[PDB]
């Protein structure tokens, strides 16, 4: 139904704004990287190791927002067809902050590698041009880990090890970028993990926000991305936690 | 109209399900504190001052997302009139990480200001009681700057730094929270403010995720607060930037 749809992406709007428009968003976006700068700076790794940064692409580095602009004008729930031709039109932004950041670590004996979920097949091309447009420094193709087989990362983040890095600190958007152990979990799952590795937060893991998608969404209800339009529209509203009104 | 009302706070749905189940807000929440943390103990002040920490309570320390559910359930648009029984009836939970900062600023030869837009001569009372409940410490009448006359900020800032205090960091979730030279101002101006002090953000500016209200809420449109529902709703949608869905 096309009010379903309308409904469904109408819901996202207000988190829309605040993302393109706030100046409140690129200040956390200069926070996390303010803070990625001084724990690279800080990171020692194990003797023979070189030093990797493993940053996330989709709204931690490149901002996405036209796409989710155009799902609100349009009433189109989100879909891989259409994301592939996003990508194509190679008009992604960079997240504020991100450029500076991934050039220093690549100057001062690092190596960023990007863990994304962009297709490796059919959504290369446009993230690598888009990239370099940005000024990302670094974006041969080696230092991409796009998605072939597995959505889950930990699989990349082992390549990379492998490769004789040590991964000194990860950059994301979703709490699936630094492993594996909420991958496909609900939201009570997710914020557990948070809570366990608070610590890390701002240190080895430093968050981008992204209000408009990511696993959280899925965290609202169990087989949330099989559910239809409605289903999915009723599962957000179902976590609403709501005062009641009374004192 | 009511269908106007609806849709308003309709759009509030996904960033509202981001902010209460998501555990990348969480994250984004222990980030803040832990980068705070880290600038409160490596601050230095002048000599003879005493070392002041200016905290915001809304959306920074406190969690007022239940009232946010209950504007999403019933339709209804901000209304002071509402917030102060919301105030009233007690509810508000912590922002994570926020009561333990709070606390270690308190025992560690600091003192933590709240600066805050909740009304002193009505709202006092049950914020308070709530930040007792919640386990702040330092939380006598004196350590409020409630709102008096005025909402912008700078002059409450003032009356800390007359006490003898040097504010060694702010911490917030609107840019109104660091000082007045963007308040009542729209976005593009809120984004240069924040690109003019890119350095200070999760130094000596410490931000909190808000993508339910705020200074950026008004920054969308010029007169935007005194439009109708209508014209927010407008307002709204006409902010969007939107991929026009070509290559
Ligand atoms: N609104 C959305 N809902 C679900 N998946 C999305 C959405 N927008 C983008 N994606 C997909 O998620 C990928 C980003 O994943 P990640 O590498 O974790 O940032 C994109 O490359 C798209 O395949
Ligand atoms: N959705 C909202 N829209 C506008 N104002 C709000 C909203 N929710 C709360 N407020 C007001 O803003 C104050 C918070 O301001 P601040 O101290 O800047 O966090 C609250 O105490 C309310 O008076
Ligand atoms: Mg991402
Ligand atoms: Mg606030």
């Amino acid at each position: 139904e096309e009010h379903a749809n309308m409904q469904l992406q109408q819901q996202a709007v207000l988190g829309l704004n605040w993302m393109q428009d706030s100046g409140e968003y690129k200040a956390l976006a200069y926070q996390a990287y303010n803070a990625a700068k001084v724990a690279f700076d800080h990171a020692k790794v194990a003797k023979g190791k070189k030093k990797a940064v493993v940053a996330n692409l989709d709204e931690t580095m490149l901002d996405n927002s036209p796409y989710a602009g155009w799902q609100v004008q349009n009433n189109k729930p989100f879909d891989g067809k259409d994301w592939t031709r996003w990508v194509d039109a190679r008009q992604s932004r960079a997240v504020p902050g991100a450029v500076e950041f991934n050039n220093y670590v690549n100057s001062h004996n690092g190596k960023v590698f990007y863990v994304t979920n962009r297709k490796d097949s059919t959504e290369k091309s446009g993230t690598i041009d888009d990239m370099k447009r940005l000024g990302f420094n670094g974006v041969e193709e080696s230092a991409f880990y796009l998605k072939k087989d597995k959505s889950a990362k930990a699989a990349r983040f082992a390549e990379i090890e492998k490769q004789g890095y040590e991964i000194v600190l990860y950059v994301g958007d979703n709490l699936d970028d630094f492993g594996n152990t909420v991958y496909g979990k609900l939201n009570a799952d997710r914020r557990a993990f948070v809570d366990q590795n608070q610590g890390k937060f701002g240190k080895t893991f430093i968050m981008l926000p992204n209000a408009n998608y990511g696993g959280w969404e899925g965290g609202l209800a169990e087989g949330y991305f099989k559910k239809d339009t409605q289903g999915q529209i009723k599962a957000r509203l179902d976590a609403v936690q709501a005062w009641d009104g009374k004192l």
